[PDB]
This record gives structure tokens, C-alpha cells and sequence, in this order.
């Protein structure tokens, strides 16, 4: 079988009508999927599905990034994609052209992780399994030959990184079999939208807590007094034993981020996300030498391994989030969980935007399996929206993941939601527009 | 008068038939430019132009971002947009949805990046000023209203900028004077790109400092034994009082760079540039460290401001190159030459690229006028190449930068250049594709 077409859609939802994911720096996302298809002329099962997650704006310009690398796919062997997956990314990765457009960051680099997505994708459903017992069950050497190590020689080498792997192999089956039966702990954001009223937020905290979430998450830092009167209600809801962590979404100076941090830590904070801009290496470690023992995390916005690397060589992190479209795609996020496990630091994957949960759970149980065996002392995010838009939604009992079943990436959209929210001649938006 | 129009063209050169712009990491890389007009309903004269550098593939994804960037400034006031440069600016960098593109950093920001240059050319044309007399004549108070202070306050503060610019006013108009009668210096790297023949180098590294030019700069990173053999070559062929700095683009890992620096020290050189990723600014104080006192510089990929304050914190360059269309426009380029300023670190602008000399030769020399007063300690980067796409192109004479004289940023393009190298339905590419 042969890649026949590379296909894109811009997809946009319409979240902004309630302020749904909602923040101090993103006050009204209306979250958006660059999708995209890798078409084979095998079987209608035999396809690739990825996407780019981002808020409205720009999506018709990360949407015509991934349109861009039909020529770098189309034509090529489904057998030889799948067989070398490390090949497959690096041929786009290794395109000097397109990496004057980044290198490893932005629009670009965030359609090749699309592309790079939606070959893993296949090639787990080739294989007849959910893309979390796809990357698991590779031997050392198959993760490894994936994984681009350039950049990464000062701290993690593919032998340090065979033995990680290797050490994690007699464990690999007790721990699926351990996570098909108990499931991955979850934590959910949806009660803490910034636009959300205070007695929004307080009703859903509850339903949260209701629902079995062990930890919820609230978005802060436009203005100290609203997050005080937040925190402190939040927490009266919630009790003392659910743990409640804070967003400030890039926000905050060094400085102010402290002092803002001040306020807030007698609500019992279970860490603080992104207080800084997502490229301060030194800032986050200065935040968090001034707020410590308050946890500080980052991760969703950080652009690649490199970047990681470093959040990681210079203590500015308690824990790191991941996510599965921002960086290049699978390969560089094996490389990021091994850095994360190497170092001894914990990984709470972000899932805030459109079929984030779907994609990035997948990630976490791999890790769990074939690198860490570590979950109860970690988190996937969550967030209650527009699962109802793919094939596989993700599937929360009493506030934990459980383990996808079908094959692939969980990455399938309903072809009536794009055909409903295509921007902008879909069904929704030629009446909204109107 | 009204900003009617932003208009794009994505403009690509065949740089790569003679290997011209050749290194390491782009071995053979297409000078293109994403071209940007902002029209009004003016005088002819009354434009804005800009453009963005790439190297080929991927420019089409970047004039298509550049162009997604319209409604954001069509029907806008001329006299509101230039009286309020940081205002302009910001409504392009504080559009949230377009920040999860990026943020900051690249296509998404680039694409920013050249309309905001694009109102810098407008505002020079309407005060009939070349762009650096523009810059340099502006107040103290109305240059930093024009920059971004966020994620700046542990190293730049507005107070901090303020007394800088106002410890220079007192020799601004003899410094203009100093520049528009002796020019500025200049060094040149089109002698060596890596895909020349040894004998070409040498060839060309003998007129390069036969026509005046104290330095030259040659691409490395490949391969040690060509590294040495060329660099030997070199220094032959321009004696010893000639400087020879080399460019890795980013090649190499830490290790591997000390080692490899280590081979090519005896020739003296200048300085390395881009050593390792343009990401990783632990890595390059660590290099730094392990060659010094061989200088290191790296700059032409570094996405924002927040990085190169970084770069100076962790004191990982001994110098560093600024780039005219990497960052976001004029007003990021103030913040990162101020930043410079206060930590004491000379800037070597990079222009190695299409329209890149005739745009950042402004900023250097805004940056002797009106921010540091130091010139003959450093030089701005020269290629011999594309210079007649231009109707205001760079004069160099006996090695040094001539001032512009005509009103602008030096951006504006031929038409008949553009209806020529338009990709790809340009009569050149039309004829070549065939
Ligand atoms: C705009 C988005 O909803 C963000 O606020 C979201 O990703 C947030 O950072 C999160 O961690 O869930
Ligand atoms: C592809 C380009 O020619 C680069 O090699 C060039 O920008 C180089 O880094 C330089 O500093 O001139
Ligand atoms: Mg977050
Ligand atoms: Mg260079």
C-alpha cells in the first residue's frame, strides 16, 4: 500500500460562547484543530489522523503548514513509513529548508508533529493496537532508532537511554496488565476557566470532586485579588484533602510571580503552571528558588527536547507537563518522557484543547509501561470538551483514564463535526458569520 | 490616509545553482524572501515594505502567514499606526490566539515580525528619514514606548532603558556625524560558504580583503579534516592580521564542539558562531566555557528577546548576532540592543540572507547613534549577493558600511525582480520547473 494523499481540515469550535477554556492570557479560545489525514489505498481502516491544537486565529495559517508537507509524504510506503518511524520524522525534521523556518518550534515544526502523529497512528492501527501498547511494546533498540539524540549527548545518550528501556522490560506486561485493570490518574481544569462566574466555578469544583477527580486545577493571574477570592472559595468547596493546583499561563515577570505566589500559597497549592514566558529556562528556576517548597511546572507551550533538557539541567521544575502536538510528534516526546525519567522529575500531561485527552493519554500509559512503571504518584489532564467529536473519546470512571482499546491514536474525528465546525464554510460557521 | 491593503509575494532566488548561502546544516539553501507591502491611499512613496528570509521550501507557509495577518491592519489610520509604533506592535503580539502559534518564535512571529518592520519603513518614508536616522532621533520617552518590558524586569526595566538612551543624547548628532563620514565596518562570509571549491575560496577570500574588508567568515561543521584543510587554506591566503571567524550553524553537540573547536583554534579564530541548537543556552555557556578564550557568538536564530536575555544572564556568548526579520520587527531588535548595551556585549549583526544587509545595517547604525556609541569594536555582516532585487541597496566601500541616505528601511523590492522570481508562477521559475 501506497500514502495517496495528505489531507487538511480547519476545524474550528465555538468554546468562546461560554468562555470554555478560558485564561489570564487566553480570555475567549475558541479551541481548533489543524486535522489531518494520511490517505493509503489499503483498507478504510488503513489511514493516519493527527491534528494541531490551537485557539481560533490562525488556524487556516498551522492548517496550510501541514498542507505544505504533502510532497515530503505522498507516494511513499505504508510498509517503509511504519517500519521506520525514526526515518519518517527525520525526513522532516532533516529538511534544512523547513527548519529555517524554526528550527523544532512554531507553526512548522508543530505541522511536521502532526504528520509525524499520524504515520504512529497508522502504523499502530497496521498493527492492530492502541498506540499506548504500540510504543510499549517496542523492543529498547525499535524506541530508540525513533528517538533523535542530537542536542541531547550532555544528558541523555541512546545507551543511557537502552539501558532506561531495558531496565523497564521484565515489568512491561504486570504493569499493562495493571493499568488495563486500574486505570491512569486523572485531574480536571474545566471548573477553573478564568471567564467562568464564582459561582460557576464553585458548583463544577464540586461536580469535579463529585466525580472522583483527586485534583482540579484553576486558571489565575490576570488579577491577584479575583485569584485570592477564587482560591479561597474553590478550596472551601473542594475541602482539604483534594489537592488544587493553579495556572497562571505565561503571565507573570520573575518578580511579580513570586510575590503573586505569596498570596495564594495559603491555599494549599499543588503546584503552580507556566508562572513565566514558556522559553524562560533561568526565570522558572529563579520562581521557583523563591517559591519553593511550592511546586512549579511548564511544559505545554515548551517548543522541543532541547528546551526540556534544559528546564531540566537547571532545576527550574518540580514536574513538567508534555503535550502530544507540540513538539515533533511521538518521537520527540519519547525523548522528553526518557529526559523526565532520567532526571527523577514527574510528568503531568497537558490536555487543554480539542482532542488533547484523546492523544496525549496514550503518551502517558507508554511511559508508565516501558519507562517509569510510575503513575499513582502523577496526573493526566483532563478537560470536559467536545469529546463527543471523535470516534474514541476518552473514557473517565471515578477520576481516572482508562486504557484505550481500539487501534491508533484516538485521533479520528467525526466526519459530521468537520463537516459541522470546517472554518469557514461549515455548517456552524456560515450561520455564525452570518 | 488608510492602510488599504497588505499585500504578499512569496519571492525565491535560485541561490543554490552556485551553492551560494551554502554551510553545514543548509547545504544548498534558495534565498527567498516573503515579501510584504502595506498600501495606502497616498502618495505612491506612502508604503510600508518588509519581508521575511527563508531559505526555499516552507516560503509559501510564510508569505501565506504573513497574509493571514490582514485584517489586523487593513483600514487602519497612517497617522495613528506610525504616532504609536508599540501600539502597533502590540496588537499583533498580544493577539493570544496568534501567540499559541508561536509564541513569539517562529513563522507565526516572523510573519508578525515583517509587518511590524513593514510600519517601521512607513513611519521612516512619512518623516522622509532613513530608517536608522528615524530610529536614533526618536526621544528616549517615545523609543521605549515602542518596546515590550514583559518577561524583561529582572534585567531591563522602562527606567533602566530610559537612562541609557538618555546618557547618549548628548552625543547623538556627533555620532551621526562620525558615521555618514567614515561608515561602519563591515566583514564579509561570501567567500566562504561550504559547497565553494577550495579553490574558489581561496579566490575569493583574497578580493574580499583585497576590496577592504578586515575580516571574513567561513562555514564549517561538516567534516574536521575539510574544516582544517579549508581553514588553513584560508588564513594563508588572507595573512595574518586578517580576522577569520567560522559558522557551524548549529551543528554540533556540546562535547563535540569543544573537541572540534579544539582542531581549528591554531588558525586564530574570530569567533564560532552557532556552535549548538539556537535553543539551548546552557549549551553554549558550556562550550563557551570549554574553549575560552575562543570567542562565541550565536544570535541570527534566537527567537526573542527572552532568549537573549538568557544568553547574557548565563554569559554563554562573548558576542551576539541580532537579526532584522528572526525576531518581532524594530521593536524587539531596541530590547535585544539595549539589553546588549547594559550587559556590556558587542552586537555583529547577521545578514546573511536576501534583503538582510539593506535592512539590518539600519539597526546597527540606530544602535551607534542613539544606544551604545561603539562602532570600530565591531561589524555588520555583508554577502555579496542579490543586492541589485533592491532599489536602495547596501553601499560598501573599502570594507565599510556607507549610511543610507533615502528615506526608509532599505526593503523595498523591483517590481520586474518580483514578476521574475515569484514562485512558482515567476518567469524564472515557470522556465526552470519546465
Ligand atoms: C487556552 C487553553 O484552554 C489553556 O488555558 C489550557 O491549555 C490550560 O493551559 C491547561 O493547562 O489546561
Ligand atoms: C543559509 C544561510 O546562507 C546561512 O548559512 C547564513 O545566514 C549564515 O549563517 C551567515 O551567518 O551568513
Ligand atoms: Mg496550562
Ligand atoms: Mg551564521
Amino acid at each position: 500500500r501506497t500514502i495517496i494523499a495528505l489531507e487538511t481540515h480547519d476545524v474550528r469550535f465555538p468554546t468562546s460562547r461560554e468562555l470554555d477554556g478560558s485564561d489570564a492570557m487566553n480570555p475567549d479560545p475558541d479551541y481548533s484543530a489543524a486535522y489531518v489525514v494520511l490517505r493509503t489505498d489499503g483498507a478504510e481502516d488503513l489511514a493516519g489522523y493527527g491534528l494541531v491544537f490551537t485557539i481560533g486565529r490562525g488556524n487556516d495559517v498551522q492548517t496550510a503548514a501541514v498542507a505544505a508537507l504533502a510532497e515530503h509524504v505522498v507516494g511513499l510506503s505504508v510498509d517503509k513509513v511504519i517500519a521506520d518511524l525514526g526515518a519518517f520524522a527525520r525526513r522532516l525534521t532533516n529538511d534544512s529548508q523547513l527548519r529555517w523556518l524554526g528550527p523544532e518550534k512554531g507553526v512548522m515544526h508543530m505541522a511536521i508533529g502532526a504528520v509525524i502523529n499520524a504515520a504512529w497512528d497508522l502504523a499502530a492501527r497496521a498493527a492492530n493496537k492502541p498506540l499506548w501498547r504500540f510504543i510499549a511494546e517496542l523492543t529498547p533498540e525499535q524506541l530508540v532508532d525513533t528517538i533523535d539524540f542530537r542536542y541531547l549527548s550532555d544528558a541523555l545518550t541512546r545507551d543511557e537511554a537502552l539501558a532506561i528501556l531495558r531496565d523497564a522490560q521484565p515489568q512491561r506486561a504486570a504493569r499493562t496488565a495493571t493499568l488495563i485493570e486500574q486505570g491512569y490518574p486523572a485531574y480536571t481544569t474545566s471548573p477553573g476557566w478564568l471567564g467562568y462566574s464564582d459561582e460557576k466555578l464553585v458548583r463544577l469544583a464540586k461536580e469535579a470532586v463529585a466525580d472522583g477527580f483527586r485534583t482540579i486545577k484553576l486558571a489565575v493571574g490576570a488579577n491577584v485579588q479575583d485569584d485570592i477570592r477564587r482560591c479561597r472559595l474553590a478550596r472551601a468547596a473542594i475541602g482539604p484533602d483534594i489537592a488544587m493546583a493553579v495556572d497562571a499561563n505565561q503571565r507573570w515577570d520573575v518578580g511579580p510571580a513570586i510575590d503573586w505566589m505569596r498570596q495564594l500559597a495559603e491555599f494549599d497549592i499543588a503546584w503552580i503552571e507556566e508562572p513565566t514566558s514558556p522559553d524562560d529556562v533561568l526565570g522558572h528556576a529563579a520562581i521557583r528558588q523563591g517559591i519553593t517548597p511550592v511546586p512549579v511546572s511548564t511544559g505545554e507551550h515548551t517548543q522541543n527536547r532541547v528546551v526540556f533538557k534544559q528546564l531540566l539541567q537547571a532545576g527550574a521544575v518540580d514536574l513538567i507537563q508534555i503535550d502530544a502536538a507540540r513538539v515533533g510528534g511521538v518521537n520527540e516526546n519519547l525523548a522528553i518522557l526518557l529526559l523526565a525519567a532520567k532526571f527523577g522529575v514527574r510528568v503531568f500531561p497537558h490536555a487543554g484543547g480539542v482532542g488533547l485527552c484523546e492523544l496525549v493519554q496514550h503518551l502517558a500509559m507508554a511511559d508508565f509501561v516501558a519507562i517509569t512503571g510510575k503513575m499513582e504518584d502523577r496526573a493526566i489532564e483532563f478537560v470536559d470538551h467536545l469529546h463527543q467529536h471523535f470516534l474514541d473519546p476518552v473514557r473517565i470512571q471515578h477520576g481516572r483514564y482508562l486504557a484505550p482499546e481500539v487501534p491508533g491514536f484516538s485521533a479520528e474525528m467525526h466526519p459530521a463535526s468537520i463537516a459541522e465546525f470546517s472554518y469557514p464554510d461549515g455548517r456552524f460557521w456560515v450561520e455564525d458569520l452570518a
